Parts: structure tokens; sequence; C-alpha cells
């Protein structure tokens, strides 16, 4: 055993030791209890960043902890390979997205291996390979025939300069983010998953996820947005029926979740596309311009509430069916066509958005709810205005004195008896649009035949292979310009037909990959029945909070779809969920010659803050998440090259709890490396005193008080670390606990015969308690202390007798 700790001399040897023993290569072995620990697989972007290292170190800590406790642990890794980054690098570097992807995969796989993650690489998947996406094409065809996947026209944002479709996030002031050209709204046929058919299942099954953060489940409930409200029909006044057709000439239908406040409606609002808006705008040009501006908007869902609410009056009126009030119809920008009836009522006294809307236009506010003896001021909104449980009705005629649920049922009775309304349940959730006008994605297995219609590709002909010999040029997605791809024969009639050229939303690959890991080479289905029944569901899932809504919902949706097809037998894909925090770092910049800022990487800066190149000052700016935006990313490969994998892993687990943001710190890195030197020196100095002995065990009567105190600290540390790994999942406090054990060990004279035995017991436990976090150095130090295989010695047991004081 060498005196000094040298990671480059031990880390490759420890990795070869694990790989030779195949401790991470697992099968469906019924002799050991399974454990499925999964970290969200990465985009093969080029190289790992610090977020990857934190996520996969966390997953490796939990996996190795369960491994030491005797579980048959599967920790798989793969590549979410489809998407736009490969197309953009293709347009910048004149390479094929496939070639760019596969080279990134090879390099990033080397980095992951150098970090010592206990990963079953024999289960690796690449989602851009036909052997993977053939099965999501298969599920697509099966659901398309059942109507769960359907085709209908939708509206997209067309950029005519870049010749591409853009998301709402890519539109700024009505113009493309890169081209700067005005975007055009176009109706094109697209495919949709009928996810609203599973809305009630996806909402209620969240209650089963006892080991998910309540934050994530709340976000999913709000996204699904179930409401039990009332359909209310307002009869159109006789003086307001010009230009109206059908039922729109008879009544205005609306949906409200507050029918107990129907006596407090002071106006109604309709969407820009509503027929009442169209009829009233046929004359007035200001209404036409307001309708045009609403349609030209491209506001994303995450900013819908922040959008300034505006409206225009129409001069048309409707009648409240409960009190006969004649209310004016307004066109408003917050009423969205396709959501319910595309029309709402407004009770400014008990809905804060209606309050601010009415306060802006001086529209009437009428109180209909009272809570205690609270004072109502029509000029200032108070939180009790919207109270839905402790409120009682006022100014509502025959409904006065009722609470929410009683007034709800009475209003429903009044409306139904006169045919003016009925109860109704609504969901904010929209159907899942999966069509993408992009090349680097999974082809949609549909053939268009003018005789047979939109025909799904048969199962024998799957997959529809995406050609990899493609370099996108920019002037449109190349698939729609490659007759060698889309020209084909109809699988139903053999006649001339055309393949679909749109590709799938890349969220689809990530919606079922956790199942594919169970049998990644199975060629007769998405997942083999024998492996699905063994591994069941993912026991532990680790990823970033940015996937709390869409990805998780999609994955839960796919699981229930695959269960209904009979491929799996679990209702939920992920039992436990851990959301890791961001990795942030200081920023540095120099002022431009044009009044701007040039952002400088931290690796090119030395703190006396001075640029390393010319020794000239640099401005220290705010700390934020690492990104290429302000050029503040710290390359983990340089951290590995300079300190080793164990130092990188230890710093990430010690700097902050997994949920809390991790602040990059040079001294924090150095403190981690110096602790590994201390651990190395501790075992070296111990073995230099007389070599290893048998660790203390059994009756501790007769041990000195100092050695009894060390054993108490030892097994209290084991219980604390076990609770930190297994229950709390706070790895920073576990490292501190082992440090406190080593501190007391340093203060204890362990030179006697019984002292050596206790010292052996301390060090054998300490290297095993830290093995999940820093396995390279712990595997090396364990082999110097004991000749048994560390993974066969197992997780340290707590000696209860060591915790009983006299
Ligand atoms: C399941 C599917 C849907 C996952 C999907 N393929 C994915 O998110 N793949 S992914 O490759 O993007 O990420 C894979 C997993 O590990 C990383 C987590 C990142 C969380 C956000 N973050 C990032 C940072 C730090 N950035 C840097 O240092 C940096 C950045 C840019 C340039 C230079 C440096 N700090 N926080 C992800 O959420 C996920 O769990
Ligand atoms: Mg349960
Ligand atoms: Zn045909």
């Amino acid at each position: 055993m060498q005196e000094h700790y040298q990671p480059a001399a031990i880390e490759p040897a420890a990795q070869k030791k694990w790989d030779d023993a195949r401790i991470s290569n697992v099968s469906e072995d019924a002799s050991k209890p399974k454990y499925y620990c999964l970290s969200m697989f990465p985009y093969p972007s080029g190289k790992l960043h610090m977020g990857h290292v934190r996520n996969y170190t966390i997953g490796d800590v939990l996996s190795r902890f369960k491994l030491l406790n005797g579980f048959n642990v599967m920790q798989p890794m793969g590549w979410d390979a489809f998407g736009m980054p490969a197309e953009n690098a293709a347009m910048k570097n004149n390479v094929a997205p496939a070639a760019w992807t596969y080279d990134n995969i090879e390099y990033m796989k080397t980095q992951l291996k150098s970090l010592g993650f206990a990963v079953d690489w024999e289960r690796e998947v690449a989602t851009c390979k036909p052997e993977y996406y053939r099965w999501e094409q298969w599920l697509f065809t099966k659901l398309f025939e059942k109507g769960i996947v359907y085709r209908k026209n939708g509206t997209v944002n067309w950029d005519p300069v870049d010749q591409t479709v853009l998301a709402n996030e890519q539109v700024i002031d009505g113009r493309g983010w890169r081209s700067g050209a005005l975007i055009e709204k176009r109706e094109i046929p697209m495919y949709y998953f009928k996810i609203t058919d599973y809305a009630e299942e996806l909402l209620n099954d969240l209650d089963k996820l006892e080991h998910w953060p309540e934050q994530v489940k709340t976000m999913q409930r709000n996204w699904i947005g179930k409401s039990r409200g009332m359909t209310v029909r307002f009869a159109v006044s006789d003086d307001s029926k010009q230009g109206l057709e059908g039922d729109y000439a008879k009544f205005l239908q609306v949906y409200t979740t507050r029918p107990d406040t129907l006596m407090g409606a002071t106006y109604v609002a309709v969407a820009a596309e509503h027929p009442l808006a169209t009829a009233a705008a046929a004359d007035k040009p200001e209404l036409q311009a307001f309708i045009a501006e609403c349609k030209a908007g491209s506001v994303a869902e995450a900013d819908m509430a922040t959008m300034e609410k505006k409206g225009v009056p129409t001069g048309r009126y409707v009648v409240n069916p409960l009190n006969g009030d004649k209310l004016e119809v307004w066109i408003a920008n917050y009423v969205l066509w396709g959501y319910g009836d595309g029309a709402v009522m407004a009770v400014p006294a008990h809905d804060e958005r209606d309050f601010e809307f009415a306060a802006k236009y001086n529209l009437p506010k009428k109180q209909v709810i009272a809570v205690g003896d609270n004072a109502f001021d029509a000029n200032r909104w108070q939180e009790w205005y919207g109270d839905k449980e402790n409120g009682v009705l006022v100014n509502s005629g025959d409904l006065d004195g009722l609470d929410f649920q009683t007034a709800f049922d009475a209003v429903a009775a009044k409306l139904q008896s006169q045919g003016a309304g009925e109860p109704k349940t609504q969901y904010r959730l929209r159907d899942w649009g999966i069509s993408r006008q992009r090349y680097w994605g999974c082809p949609i297995p549909i053939v268009h035949c003018e005789k047979c219609g939109n025909v799904p590709v048969p199962a024998d002909q799957l997959p529809v292979v995406l050609p990899e010999n493609v370099v996108p040029d920019g002037m449109g997605s190349p698939l729609a310009k490659m007759p060698e791809f889309y020209e084909t024969s109809c699988p139903c009639c053999g006649g001339a037909a055309k393949r679909e050229t749109d590709t799938m939303d890349t969220f689809i690959e990530s919606s079922w990959y956790f199942f594919r890991y169970m049998s990644p080479k199975f060629s007769d289905g998405m997942v083999s029945a024998e492996s699905a029944k063994y591994w069941g569901a993912v026991d532990q899932y680790i990823g970033g909070i940015e996937h709390a809504i869409l990805h998780l919902l999609y994955a839960r949706f796919f699981t229930k779809l695959m269960r209904d097809e009979g491929l799996v037998n679990v209702d939920e894909p992920f039992e436990r969920l851990l959301t890791q925090g961001m990795v942030v770092c200081e920023t540095y910049y120099r002022e431009n010659d044009k009044g701007g800022k040039d952002w400088i990487n931290p690796a090119d800066v030395e703190l006396t803050a001075v640029l390393k190149a010319d020794g000239l000052p640099v401005v220290i700016s705010g700390t934020e998440k690492m990104s290429k935006s302000k050029n503040n990313g710290v390359d983990p490969q340089e951290l590995i090259n300079a300190y080793g994998a164990d130092t990188a892993r230890l710093f990430m687990m010690f700097a902050a709890p997994p949920e809390q943001s991790l602040e990059w710190s040079d001294s924090g890195v150095e403190g981690a490396h110096r602790f590994l030197r201390r651990l190395w020196r501790t075992v070296y100095e111990y073995l230099k005193q007389g070599g290893a002995v048998k660790a203390f065990a059994g009756n501790q009567d007769g041990l000195s008080k100092e050695l009894k105190d060390l054993r108490h600290k030892l097994h209290s540390t084991t219980a604390k670390v076990s609770d930190d790994y297994g229950r709390r999942q706070q790895f920073n406090t576990a490292i501190a606990a082992v440090m406190e054990l080593l501190n007391q060990y340093d203060k204890t004279d362990t030179g006697s015969e019984q002292g050596r035995a206790v010292a052996q017991e301390v060090l054998e436990a300490a290297v095993r308690l830290l093995w999940p976090i820093v396995p390279h150095i712990c595997e090396t130090l364990w082999s110097e202390l004991n000749g048994a295989k560390l993974w066969e010695a197992g997780w340290p047991t707590v000696d209860e007798a060591a915790l009983v004081k006299s």
C-alpha cells in the first residue's frame, strides 16, 4: 500500500474489479429481491455537464447502498437521442445528426464509466436506433386503430424565412426567435394522443404515490385541472340576435365552477373566435382589430396567467336565467376557444381576475358571498372574497343563507327545471399533440392513400426506418423533400401512396424507456412478459424538477396504455421520486466596446477577480445555473482530470442536500479531496502500526470506557448513515456523520490489543458506509483491511449492545 492517495492509480483498477465480477450485470434472478433504481437518461449532447454528474452520482449512491444490503439492483443507462440539438449541429458543422449523435454517445459513455457508476451497460439503449423506436411505432398503430391516437387539424406557428414550425416559446412579439420574421398561423393535420380519456385515472392515481413530493403531485393535479362546475345558458336578448346562427342565436352557453355566485354576474366574456364576437365585430373595426390581435398571439401556457387581461364591449346583451339581469357581452383575451364553450361569466366580487378586469373597465361588482362579519369593499380585493367553504350567500334572493354545496345543488335544480343548465365536469388537460415538423425524430407509421385514407403501417413492416444519410439544410425539414423516403405503395391496396413525413414528439421515447430496460434486446414486443413481471415498477426515480409535469405525466400515461394492452401489470411507473436541485456558479464578464457584456468562463479567471490571460480586471457577477448563456459552465471532465472521480462524487454529495441547489466551490472541491487523503492516511497509518486484525465483535464487557464510547459512536453512525441513505435521502449529513466518527477515532488511543480490534471494526465500517459515495477509494482501502469481497461482507450491521449504556 502506497503512502499517498493517487486516484489515477486506483480508480481504473477498481472499475476493472467490478466489471470482472459483473456485480452490476443483473438478470431476472428470483433468488434475490429486485431493486430498480433509475436516473433520467441524458440527451447525448456531446459531453457530460455538472448536472449529469450530480444526478447519476445520486442514483449510484442509492444503487450501491441497496447492492450492499443484498438487493438484485438494476441501474440502467441509455441515450435520449432524438431531438433538435443534433439537427442544429448538423446545420452548423455539415454532419449527419446520426453520426453526430453516435460519436457523442461513445464519448459520454466513456465519461460515465470513468465516474465508476455501477451501471448495467448490457441493458444500454439508444432511442434513435430502429430496434428501439420500432416499438413506439407499434404502440402508435395499435392505439390509432382503437381511436386513442387520432388525426385532426391544428394551428401551428409557421416561420416563412426559416421554413419551419416553431413552438410558442420560439415566438417573440409575433416573430421567429432566429429569423426575426413575422410568424404565420397555419392549420395543418396533426396526430394526437387522446390523453383526456385517461384524465380521471391520471388524477386519482396520484393519491397512490405516497413516496412522491407533494409539490410534484400538486403540479400534476393543477395541470390536469379537473373541476366540477355548471353549464349555464344565458338567453340572447332580442336586440342582439343580428348575424347569429343556430343555438348561438338562442342562448350564450358558459361554464362556471362558482354557480353559487350566479346572482352576482355583472357581465359575460367570450373568446375572439366566438360567434357572438364575430357577429358584433362584423360592423365595428375596433372589435375586428381586437379579434385579430388575439388570434395573432403566441403566448405559452407557462405565461398565460401573467398575460395582461384585456377586453372590448360588444354592444350585445344576454339575460341571466336566475334573476333576469341584462348583461353585456365582452370579447376578452383570456377566454380561450376550445376550452369549454369558449365563453365565461364574470363575478368580480368573488373572482380576483374578474375583480381586476372589472376594476380596469369600471364594471359593476355585486357581493353575493359573506364570510363571518368581514367587511366588503368593492374597491379592494381581499382573500376571503374567494372563500368557497366558510361563505354564505347574500343578495341572491331565494338562495340567501346557503353554503357552497347547498347553493350549488339549488342552482342546478333551478337551471335544470327551466332547461337553462345542468352540472358538468371539465378538465384543463388538452390532448397530447405529437406531430413534429422535424427530421431527427421517430417516423410516424402512417401511409396516406387517396383510396384507403390514412393507413397504419402493418406490424410485419415495422419499423419505418428513418434514413440516417441526411444533413438538414434549413429550408424545411428534409423528409418532406425526399421522394425516396415518402413515395411508397399502400399496405392496404398496393396503390401509389405517400408516407407521413412528420416525426414524433421526442417525449414519446422517454415515456416508456424504463420498461425497455427490462428486456432491451426483446424483439417480439415492447417488453418481455417474463422481465416485466420480475422488475415490476421502478423503485427509485431521480431527475430534475423541470420534468415534474410533462415527462412524468406522459410516462404515467404510457404505463396505463401499456397496461391496458397487456404488456405490464403496474398502474404507476415510479414508486419513489427524488428531484435533484440545480448546479449554479458565479458569472464573470468584461464590458464591450458596444455597451454590452462579454461573458467569461470561470476556468479562465483567477481570483487575486482577474482574467488569467492578461492579468486585467474582470467583473464578478451574479450566481446562476450553469449554462452557455452567460458562459459559466464548469466542465466535469476537467474536475475528473485534476482530482479524480471520487473527489467529484464526494463534493457533489457533501456540498448540499440533493434537493437544494449546489453552488460550485473550488475550496469545496479541495476540501473533498483533502478528506479522501485523510481517509487514505488513516488506514495507512493504522496498518503501519501492526497490520490488520480481526475486527471486534461480541460481548463488549471488559472494554475500556474510551473504547466503549468509540463503539457507541461507531454503531450510532451506522444507524444514522443507514437512515440517511434509505429514509431521508440526505447524503451530506451521512458524510458528516462518518467524519464525526473519524474525529472521535483520532482522539481515541487504539494502541492496545482490544484497541486494535475496535480500530479494525471502525475502519471496516467506515469504508463500507462511504463505499456508495466514493467506491474507488473504499474498495481499495477495504482490500488492505480485509480479504473478503466487500459486497459480500454487506452493509454494516448495528450492534444494539454497543448503544446500551451502563
Ligand atoms: C427523462 C427524460 C425526459 C430526460 C431528458 N433526456 C433530459 O433531461 N436529459 S438531460 O441530459 O438534459 O439531463 C439528464 C438528467 O441529468 C441532468 C438533469 C439536469 C437538471 C438541470 N440542471 C443542469 C445543470 C447544470 N448545467 C451545466 O452544468 C451546463 C449546462 C449547459 C452547458 C454547460 C454546463 N444544473 N441543473 C436532468 O434534469 C436529468 O435528470
Ligand atoms: Mg402502496
Ligand atoms: Zn390504398
